[PDB]
């Protein structure tokens, strides 16, 4: 939009339940300190894996905000 | 299979609740014009951010179907 | 960590009900013959379309175990 | 947005005179046949030499279109 | 070529001989119902396997053919 | 140079004329709140589409600037 | 398929006369050792020169088949 | 074309004021020495930035020409 | 881990000696102002020649830390 | 191989008859001005289309091959 | 070499050294139980941070090696 | 820099002691015929295992140099 420069900062969101709330949680985290959250793009699902199990889904993201002017 | 040739279209799945309904709903949609439909490949989970939630979930898609005769 | 070889091997797992279970069989059914399962990363997310609906999700996995001594 | 499908379908644009010409020229194009062109994305720029000079720009395109109902 | 758009359709090519089979079933099937096709790019070779034999080459293709006006 | 880490930042330039605008736009934004920026690496050029015409170039950009010691 | 777990082990297979035949004595090699060969793709073409001459092609790919029970 | 052999040699092509000039100063600068170019492909668009502005478009360049027999 | 953010930040890091102490280098420097340094990557291994020597190694990164509550 | 320095130089090779054609009439025509020609690999499979017919396999191709000393 | 079939079995080497050693840790590791080792191809460099220090390098690797007959 | 291209041709460098040294003997052996030798880009990193160690390092590099004019 009209001469915006939108910032694309790398995050990694996590939960024990999915890849969709690893999402969330990352999404809401960002949202507490970041304004202008427009767009996610998924880099990697990876996740670690303890006792045969999935005990972490890792849900690599792009998130792309408006930047505000200095 | 047998000299048959398959077409490889590609559309962006939508759904408010996750990953897995935002194919659901492009496979559904395929359906009902397309026929044959055999095979898909997602080739991005992205999706729209308001108010520091995520408002949808977009997941691409390769749907091979196979092409019947001319 | 120290000196640890690890060996990373290519899967795909599968459900009728989505992705997060697809990469629940396939850890499941690996930790049934390995041992120190310790990461997975997802290389594809791909499935089966029967009768216009996704009959099976397969994700590609490649899943991170530590090699015991020889 | 709500449940929609959108067909990502690929193109390549071309110009005499230049890379965003050659862009220009395949939206205005695809326009022409299709409703709701929302977002393209540059998959390559190529390009035909003749005498030394470039003759013209083709510009790889997905245009990302919103799907109307069947 | 000048102001032409180019429309770069994906299918997949099958033959139970080869590669190279499976590249012109796929030209020849579309050439039945598409004109002004100029160039292919081959995306992947795949391919089904039946009792320890390739009962079909399936290989992916890009087909380039230029846009008639509308 | 001798002992320099370098910081990779990611942005996406805007412009309603061109990719190269685009660029110049986030590289003048960036200087406002960025000192030593040395290199831009283009990532992506995608855009919006309105009216069947190009609304907005957007080019994604990765910018290097030189760390000054904390 | 129905809970199925796949294995997907990479060879490279080789011939003096060619892609194909190269692509068929790794099926081959493989189908002794292996059982529930499903499909094959192609990670790479590859090969010596010897003399001005191509001595062997060799044709990277990954092996799928469906794991038995443990 | 008839059994031609062609050779893809990589440039850099450069200019202050943009993408498309650093691509014609290439071409330009590679029709001095070179014969039967025929096609481009950028691989890259890379620059120099200098007190908060881009000084030096770098636009990576892929060259096919023909070869003459030896 | 349990609902944790991982931010993944980009640097370069640079050595006259080698790949390994360009990689030291920008972790002791962003260890100087990041706390919960938990993984790199490496992207890219580049460097500058002068003299017809290496006189930098640059070894592009990325840095996993885990991210603090706000 | 010892010290050995080793050059990797692309090409295009090209036959009416198949994609291995292509590349036997590229090493053929290196041989004629290179030595030491030891490895080439496919980088992509493209072609002509005329007629609704191949007219020509164009298979791109990295020759690897062992440099003598200046 | 004369058909021949090679596995390609992936490791992450590791060391608390560095890049090279920990790809002759794992190469050591894998010469151990395999035989007819031939090349390996590093497919990631990666690591654990440990006090703001690099304390393992894990270099992904995948290892040929020939197969013998079953 | 001021209009100048800059050519970016393809080695393998070679070494029996790691990936640093197969650098720089290809930067040595380059700087031998060639002049204005600007930047190196490791393309991939490779090697020769014989008795179950590692007998060479092959580390493929692009080697950027600013071309004199004709
Ligand atoms: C929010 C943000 C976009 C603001 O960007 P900005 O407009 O450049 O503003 P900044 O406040 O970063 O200003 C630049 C700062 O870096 C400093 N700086 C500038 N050039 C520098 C250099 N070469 N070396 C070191 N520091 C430098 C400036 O002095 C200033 O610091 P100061 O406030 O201590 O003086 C940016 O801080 C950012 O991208 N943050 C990432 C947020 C994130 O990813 N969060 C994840 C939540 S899940
Ligand atoms: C369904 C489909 C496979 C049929 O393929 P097909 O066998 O080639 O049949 P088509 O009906 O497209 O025939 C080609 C048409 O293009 C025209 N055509 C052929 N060459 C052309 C050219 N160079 N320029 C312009 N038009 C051309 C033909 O004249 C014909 O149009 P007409 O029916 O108006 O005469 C094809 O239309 C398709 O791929 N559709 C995409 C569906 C999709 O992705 N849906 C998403 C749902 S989620
Ligand atoms: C478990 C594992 C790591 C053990 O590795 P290892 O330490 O090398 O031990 P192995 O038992 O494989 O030993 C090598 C075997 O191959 C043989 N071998 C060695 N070199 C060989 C060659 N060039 N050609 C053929 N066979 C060879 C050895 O003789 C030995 O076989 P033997 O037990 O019949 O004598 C390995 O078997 C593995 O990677 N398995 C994959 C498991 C998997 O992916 N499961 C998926 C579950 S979802
Ligand atoms: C516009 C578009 C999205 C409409 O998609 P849709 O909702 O699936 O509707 P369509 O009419 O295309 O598809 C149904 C047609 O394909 C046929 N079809 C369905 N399954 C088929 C199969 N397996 N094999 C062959 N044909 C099939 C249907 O019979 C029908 O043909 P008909 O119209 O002759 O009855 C689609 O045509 C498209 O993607 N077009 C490409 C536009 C483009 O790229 N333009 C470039 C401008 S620069
Ligand atoms: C041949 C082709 C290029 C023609 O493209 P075109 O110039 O855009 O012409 P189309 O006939 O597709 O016109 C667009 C159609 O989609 C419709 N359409 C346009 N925008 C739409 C939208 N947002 N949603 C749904 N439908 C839309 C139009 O109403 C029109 O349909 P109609 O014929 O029912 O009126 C195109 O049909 C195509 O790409 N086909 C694929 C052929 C193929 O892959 N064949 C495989 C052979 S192996
Ligand atoms: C400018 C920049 C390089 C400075 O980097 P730096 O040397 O690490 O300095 P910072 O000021 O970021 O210091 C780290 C901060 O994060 C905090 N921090 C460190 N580790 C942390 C963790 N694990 N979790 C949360 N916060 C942490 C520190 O407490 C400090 O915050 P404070 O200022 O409130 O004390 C950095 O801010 C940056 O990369 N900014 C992006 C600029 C940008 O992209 N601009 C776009 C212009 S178009
Ligand atoms: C066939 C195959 C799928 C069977 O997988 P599986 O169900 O996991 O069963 P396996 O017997 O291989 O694995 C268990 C073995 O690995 C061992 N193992 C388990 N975890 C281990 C670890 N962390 N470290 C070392 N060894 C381990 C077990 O002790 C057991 O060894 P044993 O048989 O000596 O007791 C697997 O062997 C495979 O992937 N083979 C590759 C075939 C191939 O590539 N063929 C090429 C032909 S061209
Ligand atoms: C033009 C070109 C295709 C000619 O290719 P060719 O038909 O192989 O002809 P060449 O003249 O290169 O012949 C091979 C030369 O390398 C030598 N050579 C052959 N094998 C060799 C080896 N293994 N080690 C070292 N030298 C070798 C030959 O002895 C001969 O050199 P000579 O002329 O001193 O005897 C080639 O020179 C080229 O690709 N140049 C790049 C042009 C370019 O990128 N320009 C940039 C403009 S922006
Ligand atoms: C440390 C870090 C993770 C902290 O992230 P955080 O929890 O989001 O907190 P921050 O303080 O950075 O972000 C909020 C700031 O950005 C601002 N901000 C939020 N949304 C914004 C927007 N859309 N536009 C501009 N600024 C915005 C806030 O107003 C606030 O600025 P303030 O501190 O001046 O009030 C983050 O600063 C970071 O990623 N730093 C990079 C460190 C690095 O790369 N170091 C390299 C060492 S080698
Ligand atoms: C064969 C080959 C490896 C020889 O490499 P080499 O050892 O560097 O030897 P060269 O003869 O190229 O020596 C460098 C030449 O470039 C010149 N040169 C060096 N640096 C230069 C610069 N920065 N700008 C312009 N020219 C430069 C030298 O002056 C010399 O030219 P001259 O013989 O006119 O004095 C090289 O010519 C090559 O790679 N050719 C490509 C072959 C090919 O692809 N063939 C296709 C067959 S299908
Ligand atoms: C060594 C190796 C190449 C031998 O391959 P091979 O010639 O196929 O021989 P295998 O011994 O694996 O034979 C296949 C085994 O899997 C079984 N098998 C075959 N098809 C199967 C299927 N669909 N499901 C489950 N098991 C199957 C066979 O019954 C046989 O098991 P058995 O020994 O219990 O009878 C293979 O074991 C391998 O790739 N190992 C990996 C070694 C490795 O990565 N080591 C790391 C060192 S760092
Ligand atoms: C050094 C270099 C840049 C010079 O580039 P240049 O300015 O184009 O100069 P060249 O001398 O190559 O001139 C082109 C040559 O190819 C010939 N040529 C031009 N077009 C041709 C075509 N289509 N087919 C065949 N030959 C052609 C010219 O006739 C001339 O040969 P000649 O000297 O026998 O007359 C080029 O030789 C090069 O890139 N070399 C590679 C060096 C290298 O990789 N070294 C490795 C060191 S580790
Ligand atoms: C691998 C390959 C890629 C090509 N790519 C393009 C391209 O991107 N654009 C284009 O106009 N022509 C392209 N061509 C066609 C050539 O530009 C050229 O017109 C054709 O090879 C005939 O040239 P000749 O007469 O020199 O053999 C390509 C040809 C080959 C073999
Ligand atoms: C980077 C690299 C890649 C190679 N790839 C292959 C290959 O794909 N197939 C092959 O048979 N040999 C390959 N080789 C081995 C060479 O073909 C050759 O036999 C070896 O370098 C010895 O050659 P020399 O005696 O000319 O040094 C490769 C070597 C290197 C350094
Ligand atoms: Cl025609
Ligand atoms: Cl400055």
């Amino acid at each position: 939009m009209s001469n915006h420069t939108y910032r694309v900062t790398e995050v990694v969101g996590t939960s024990p339940d999915g890849v969709d709330q690893a999402v969330r949680n990352a999404v809401t985290r960002a949202s507490q300190t970041l304004r202008k959250l427009d767009w996610f793009e998924v880099t990697q699902v990876r996740g670690q894996i303890e006792d045969g199990q999935v005990a972490h889904w890792q849900v690599g993201l792009k998130l792309g905000f408006r930047l505000e002017e200095s």
